[PDB]
């Protein structure tokens, strides 16, 4: 149900900021993306975390939902290294965002 979902998408929130800072220090370590990992990744219960663009100076992190864990979520949430958050889903609207 939404409310369940508008948790789940709050925290979703929380696990993609997580790892956008993990990226944004290992950037000053290294001076580039390339070089990241993407199985370095943190994951969220309710949402797989991945990385959907890389490159040298700039990334999008994606969680798409678990479809065993948060059946019926469609929501896509993605973060740049920009920090701007965005979330779409499918005829479907995604609490917390529109």
């Amino acid at each position: 149900g939404s409310h369940m979902r508008r948790v789940r998408l709050s925290e979703v929130r929380t696990t993609l900021l997580h790892n956008a800072q993990t990226m944004e220090r290992y950037y000053r370590q290294k001076g580039t993306f390339k070089t990241y990992d993407k199985n370095k990744l943190k994951q969220n219960k309710y949402f797989n975390v991945t990385l959907s663009k890389v490159s040298p100076d700039h990334f999008t992190l994606q969680a798409d939902p678990n479809p065993t864990t948060n059946d019926g979520e469609t929501c896509v949430v993605t973060l740049n290294d920009g920090g701007t958050i965005a979330a779409s889903g499918t005829n479907q609207s995604c609490p917390g965002f529109d």
